[PDB]
């Protein structure tokens, strides 16, 4: 197991991308600390308690140990509570996966204070909170570790109709680079993965599709494939959550021990498109 | 007279960088709408006062320009809308928006507080968006294009240990900049950032900030500051001046720069290029 | 009069972007050293600089009230450039601003490009740019007044370009040269930057052979067909920038207004690089 | 065995970075086509025919096949001859590792025409030659593939005293991005790995160290270079670069395209 004896803390783990992170790192021998708000302003399906229970089953199916808790990344104390439990049961946290957050839509002149507040609190402040909660024990344990920020192509380019979301993931990259300069010295590697279109309910939701395809009354998954296929260079409409999780699992492994300060696009060429 | 007939809306205009924006654009013919909070805040440097805003007004009127200056809070959309409405009533149009510097304070990732993150984002990122929200509808409707210049920082393009919230906030401004550039380019509204490194201002050279970089020194001086920051620049300078930032702003606003769009221009004597 | 008293050395000055740089820096009060190969190269399918076109650049600069030394020269040949610099220095005493111009291009996919295309494009665009630096810089260091080096690059110095990988490699190379040079001569108060135009209104950027690559469904593409293509690439409502626009950026970088801009690559592209 | 059934063509494979790539891919089950000029203006030990035999020995010890040939990346025909032999023997080439090239020193005013010609010819034109030689079969087979340029942190930042080397590796990035746009549609993935200081003769030789430490060993190297990394290391190992290359060629990284991955312990991110 490439991650044998490691413990990975994963946010948004009830479903989607966060679930795939837990199973994939579990596959590599990592025990898991999993949190999700487990509650449904956002126009797609989010995690539930039943879905977190499935994440648990799936990780336990791989022969691993898991602590799964309802928690709120927007709330430091809520995270510290779970970190404290993990540490009492597992002794250490070696890998932090600050997963993907939330998004909704609108133009600069049309966005609301509520939309800015929500997106920053969840996507930026929440990523910082996970860091603030986990790093003290990681620094104290003295064995190094990994902080992987699950960001986005919109952390590295503009996104019309999504300026708040792009501002938030740009902010995550600023956090990442700043963190890399603080905790490098401790052998704590800090990197981002930057997916483009991904096969999830969050990335492919009808509301978002309508913004890009305002002429269509009910845009379908086929319509989405036709839109997003033009953005990738590879013959694909989007990557899978597993492709993002594979990158995360590699960064956490000794194979990638000296990778630090990187933003790795997982996008089939979107960011390289001429 | 490169900006004759234009009106520029400038934030943090009471002193320092914002003041120099106001004076420089006025020198080129722009009339001015200037706001500042005019309150000394959680920060460890001198900030703008009402008396300093009055002096900004004297300096602009001495260039033969018109100015509307008001106390306003960029953190509060309704407060900015009130000023924009007055400006549009008096001046008819706002052609240039300069979203100026914001605020900072210090701390490592593990030691920063919620208050620090909240405050820095609210002023530096939300505040910048509020100025855009407040100003763009009239600029779009007026139909003659215009300019949005975000005054950011080298830490919107690189990390800053001990300043992760600040760097996050300025990265966020770059993200806002690039997105807006895709939304309003079509209206011939040009959107760019200027990205100063170390600048000669009370905000960039304040003692608490200097002590972060120089923790062994008991009372780091301006001369200690020169010796530190000089190592960062490639040009033989300790830092740029506020005037150098304001020149870049005034160039972007002119017809000489009419098709520059989506650009982040470092005004840093080479800091970002340093090998 | 923002450049009064300055001497600008400009490559590829016969027509197109080179001419506009000469004229625009002249307008700002700089005297001009202008070089162009002045030969129609058969490996390039667009009108290039000719002696007659250099004579008209001379006429336009003198009409602004400026002096100009205009010479046929090959940037691919170090000795050729050193001879023009030595003449410049004998007549004017100093060279303050080096404008390393846009160079040349032709088309081909990675699997289809020839050794000749690679050798040609790098010789003129990259080695040539270094030649200009190699030849002008010793005097500019010795004289101890600082100066400006301004590379005229491209959006394809900052992104990939399908069908033009040698051209995009050459301008990426120019960026690497710029940044390295920035680290060497910064201490001398010599500022080093690039300007990076997108689609610009010249024969090099809009010639029919190039358009055909981009519009393979069109038998004989026109300037209208070019406008309709390139307009989709800019965020501003224009088909391309004008070479005057590139020159205004050059002229500003050379001025005291931009005295501390160093190590920058400024896109002049109506938002092409920022497009989502 | 992540690379089972694949054939990797590796340039500069006699020693150093090149050799570790061969062995690392062989470890993942790839067969290998290895070339090196095998010949000594460069102030460090370069590959020899004896070092190529040892690369063969180490790859064979993994139970793989290898075709190892003296060839010159500066000469397209020389490369086409080796590609044609590999195709006659293996039937296909799936992975191209355009590995690391050469360097020497000089400021912009002090470099020679010969210095620029040699560095561009080996580093940039050589890299293009490899692509030119390998891609037609790779496209025609219609199975996709991987092109991995071994580049440098100096393809992404400036390098005082090394402007020609930095120009060459910036150039590699341009070729990479351009190529990514041409052959993506064929499911041919194109990326770069960008190491900083690496533990090799080329990265660490005394002539180069002198340029960086003009007031003056390995220990001298490590004390200087340690300042550049954020992690507590003096440099990466060649094995670290080879690990990145091997991951990118695997199904684990199947959709990573147009990326430049720094392998530098934080050098590019340093504030
Ligand atoms: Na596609
Ligand atoms: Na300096
Ligand atoms: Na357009
Ligand atoms: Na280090």
């Amino acid at each position: 197991n490439r991650l044998q004896g490691k413990v990975a803390f994963i946010t948004g783990a009830a479903r989607g991308q966060g679930r795939t992170h837990a199973v994939r790192l579990a596959q590599d021998g990592a025990d898991i600390v999993a949190i999700d708000l487990c509650r449904q302003n956002l126009d797609y399906a989010q995690g539930s308690p039943e879905e977190l229970k499935e994440t648990v089953r799936l990780v336990e199916e791989q022969g691993r140990r898991i602590i799964a808790r309802q928690a709120d990344v927007r709330d430091l104390a809520s995270l510290q509570a779970v970190v404290d439990e993990a540490l009492a049961e597992f002794g250490h946290i070696d890998i932090l996966v600050s997963n993907v957050g939330i998004s909704n839509q609108g133009e600069v002149v049309s966005l609301t204070d509520q939309q800015w507040s929500d997106i920053l609190q969840t996507n930026l402040i929440g990523a910082w909170h996970a860091c603030r909660a986990v790093l003290p024990s990681m620094i104290e344990r003295g064995q190094g570790g990994s902080v992987i920020f699950v960001s986005s192509t919109v952390g590295l380019r503009g996104a019309p109709g999504q300026s708040h979301y792009a501002a938030s993931k740009h902010g995550v990259q600023g956090l990442m680079l700043s963190l890399a300069n603080e905790v490098g010295r401790h052998n704590i590697r800090v990197n981002s993965v930057n997916p483009g279109a991904v096969n999830t309910e969050m990335a492919l939701n009808e509301k978002l599709l309508k913004m890009f395809l305002p002429h269509l009354e009910n845009p379908t998954r086929e319509d989405a494939a036709e839109l997003f296929s033009q953005l990738t260079l590879l013959p694909i409409p989007w990557v899978e959550p597993e492709d993002v999780s594979n990158a995360v699992a590699w960064l956490a492994s000794d194979e990638a021990r000296y990778i630090h300060g990187a933003a790795i696009p997982v996008d089939g060429g979107q960011l390289a498109r001429a």
